[PDB]
């Protein structure tokens, strides 16, 4: 399935290459650009447990999940991963605890120590 998928050819984003955050890309977004620290996201997200689990999207409520790129307002894995997409991009990563939920994890949804999917969308951002 797809989260084995990036364990087993992703790309290591992470600046440690601890394989904290792997990505695949899927779609092409367009151009070069890329949001800068600070900018406002909007993505579109579907996020598995990797053994399969569904446990949130954001297609489900069509409500694109906004937040301000490298504050610390998601997980970090995306932060680092989402600076990292151009609009339109669709991209897989795969989420070690360290860089998600950790040991106390995210009851229910998410257990202590969860590798976590997402199917990302950046659908747009901005300065503001």
């Amino acid at each position: 399935g797809a989260p084995a998928t990036v364990a087993e050819q992703g790309e290591d984003i992470t600046s440690k290459k601890d394989r904290g955050v792997l990505k695949i890309v899927k779609r092409v977004g367009n151009g070069e650009e890329t949001p800068m620290i600070g900018d406002k996201v909007y993505v579109h997200y579907k996020g598995k447990l990797s053994n399969g689990k569904k446990f949130d999207s954001s297609h489900d409520r069509n409500e694109p999940f906004v937040f301000s790129l490298g504050k610390g307002q998601v997980i970090k894995a995306w932060d680092i991963g989402v600076a990292t997409m151009k609009k339109g991009e669709i991209c897989h990563l795969l989420c070690k605890p360290e860089y998600a939920y950790g040991s106390a994890g995210s009851l229910p949804k998410i257990p202590s120590n969860a590798t976590l999917f997402f199917e990302i969308e950046l659908l747009d951002f901005k300065g503001e």
